[PDB]
């Protein structure tokens, strides 16, 4: 289930596959919001693939509109927009990803995240392939670096490399309006735990 234009329509993992063959890299933003984020991404890289995943598909029909233009006019093809959520991902993309991306989550994806939910993290980690990079960017620390969180991010096949805490000027190399709202906001703390999958 994903999004053409404002439409919603049927892509088989048959011709995910091809797709996917003309580039070097797949790259998952579990959590998209409104495709501005990806898009902004793909531009830039037109060697990885992008897919992003939410399954609030109002927030995109803006984007996805943009991108199924000419690529004279702002059209994008290194991206899909998939309409799922955290706890149901579509079969067709086990395995699929070289990095997999949630920035600053909120209600129930956030909680999976924080709390975090093994067992729904644990199929993020499913979308991921060998040695995935992931990424986790929320905002409401030394939580974070905790053993229990570590072991509880382990045993959903998320591996903690690094964990920093950031400020504002971070989140300006986003384009969503909500990371800019962010950005641009009160002075606060983001927290990013990277690491293999
Ligand atoms: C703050 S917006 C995300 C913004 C985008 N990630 C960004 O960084 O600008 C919160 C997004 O998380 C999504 N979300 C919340 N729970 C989710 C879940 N369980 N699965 C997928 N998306 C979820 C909502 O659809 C919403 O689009």
């Amino acid at each position: 289930l994903i999004l053409k234009g404002t439409k919603t329509v049927d892509l088989s993992k048959d011709e995910l596959t091809e797709i996917i063959g003309q580039f070097d890299r797949v790259h998952i933003d579990l959590g998209t919001g409104d495709g501005r984020n990806i898009y902004k991404l793909a531009i830039n890289d037109q060697n990885t693939f992008y897919i992003g995943i939410d399954p609030v598909k109002e927030n995109l029909f803006d984007i996805s509109k943009k991108i199924i233009k000419k690529p004279s006019k702002g059209g994008l093809s290194n991206v899909v927009f998939v309409i799922a959520a955290a706890e149901s991902l579509p079969f067709e993309l086990k395995n699929i990803a070289d990095s997999i991306s949630i920035l600053f989550p909120w209600g129930t994806l956030l909680e999976y995240v924080i709390k975090p939910n093994r067992d729904i993290l644990s199929n993020v980690a499913d979308l991921a392939k060998k040695e995935a990079h992931f990424e986790f960017v929320t905002t409401y620390k030394a939580y974070f670096l905790s053993e229990q969180y570590k072991a509880e991010l382990s045993n959903s096949g998320f591996r903690i490399d690094d964990v920093k805490e950031l400020d504002n000027e971070y989140v300006k190399q986003f384009n969503s309006l909500w990371a800019k709202r962010l950005a641009f906001g009160r002075k606060r703390s983001f927290f990013r735990v990277s690491g293999h999958v």
